[PDB]
């Protein structure tokens, strides 16, 4: 009784350039799967049209993976000149107890590195300032480099946000409503990478390892312009 999300042909585009993850990195659905209205607890198209991710569990996932129409996985030069974007309307509920970061937006190159994840955190401390309940950017230093640059996007609301990845030339940038919340930092360390991104809920860390990971999507798609 779950409604699939290829049923608004707002997503059409974007479902036919990706295969859905869960609950770890095994595909559950690819393109053609998600087109013919695959749908479940963890995926579905709410109500008042969200494309909705939920999962539980430690590092478990409700994740789409871009793809090519052609069936390729993407693998784009992560530092080359063409310019690659991520786009989402995303509406962050309030996490439920026990739910401490939950990754909603990522460039992840073609191995183990995240370059890019875009989170709801419940608090996180950057050189002795600590901030609670905010969205974050944590940019991965280096694949031999456990370590990230982290940096406060938004504080968190339940309102439906815009954001973008604008990655072109070896630079990463975001904005938040249409504002630049992180001004061309430097990815110059995944030089020699491909990438690719992913949009869903990510659950990192929870504490209650019952609890659910929700994270609600209006918009989504993604493009390169050569
Ligand atoms: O505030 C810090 O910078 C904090 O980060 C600690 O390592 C983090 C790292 O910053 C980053 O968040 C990483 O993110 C993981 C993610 O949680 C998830 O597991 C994903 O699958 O892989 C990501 C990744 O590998 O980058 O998780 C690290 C972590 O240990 O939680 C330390 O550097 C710490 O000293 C520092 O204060
Ligand atoms: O997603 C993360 O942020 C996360 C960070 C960890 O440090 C790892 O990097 C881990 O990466 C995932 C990655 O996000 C993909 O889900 C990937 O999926 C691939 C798998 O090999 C599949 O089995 C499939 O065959 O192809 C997938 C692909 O590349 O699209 O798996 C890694 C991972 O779990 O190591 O998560």
């Amino acid at each position: 009784f779950y409604t699939a999300p290829s049923t608004e042909s707002k997503f059409t585009e974007v479902l036919s350039k990706a295969k859905l993850q869960y609950p770890t990195s095994t595909t559950v659905a690819f393109a053609d799967d998600l087109l013919d209205g695959y749908a479940a607890s963890y995926f579905y198209l709410t109500s008042d049209l969200y494309m909705q991710f939920q999962v539980a569990g430690s590092s478990q996932r409700s994740e789409l993976r871009e793809m090519e129409t052609s069936g390729d996985e993407a693998a784009w030069d992560c530092t080359g000149s063409t310019a690659h974007v991520a786009s989402a309307q995303i509406a962050i509920p309030v996490q439920e107890d026990g739910i401490e970061e939950v990754t909603i937006l990522q460039v992840h190159d073609s191995d183990v590195t995240p370059v890019l994840r875009i989170s709801w955190v419940s608090s996180i401390t950057i050189d002795g300032v600590t901030s609670e309940d905010v969205v974050l950017a944590t940019i991965r230093n280096g694949i031999d480099d456990s370590t990230a640059t982290k940096t406060v996007l938004q504080a968190h609301t339940t309102s439906r946000t815009e954001f973008n990845i604008n990655v072109q030339n070896s630079k990463l940038s975001i904005t938040v409503d249409g504002t630049t919340e992180l001004d061309e930092a430097d990815i110059s360390q995944f030089d020699g990478s491909t990438c690719y991104f992913k949009a869903g809920a990510y659950n990192n860390n929870p504490t209650d390892t019952s609890a659910n990971a929700r994270i609600k999507m209006y918009e989504l798609e993604w493009v390169d312009h050569h």
